[PDB]
């Protein structure tokens, strides 16, 4: 089956409550030097021409796929909005809803 569909990387999932972050997503592996990063808007509601970014990381091979399994806790204190970014030592990438923003559910 054809697993890329969005973009070289999909979001799998998030949590949130009270103020906690905890995401974890779905990413092709094109090459080995990758580095996922989030950015996730504040509670400002988008950015301020600014760059909030937080590094996620890689839990393991999704098996059954040719494709990746990242994962990460974060303590955030007031987030909105975002998408996230695919970062490679060869290119670069992003999930994106469409062409806007992910709405937080808070």
């Amino acid at each position: 089956a054809s697993i890329p569909s969005s973009a070289s990387v999909q979001l799998d999932s998030y949590n949130y409550d009270g103020s906690t972050f905890s995401g974890k997503i779905y990413v092709k592996n094109i090459a080995y030097s990758k580095k996922v990063t989030v950015v996730y808007a504040d509670g400002s509601d988008n950015w301020n021409n600014n760059g909030n970014i937080i590094a996620a990381s890689f839990s393991g091979p999704i098996s059954g796929s040719n494709y990746e399994y990242w994962t990460f806790s974060a303590s955030v204190k007031g987030i909105k909005e975002f998408y996230i970014k695919y970062e490679v030592s060869g290119k670069t990438y992003y999930d994106n809803n469409n062409s806007a923003n992910y709405q937080v559910s808070t």
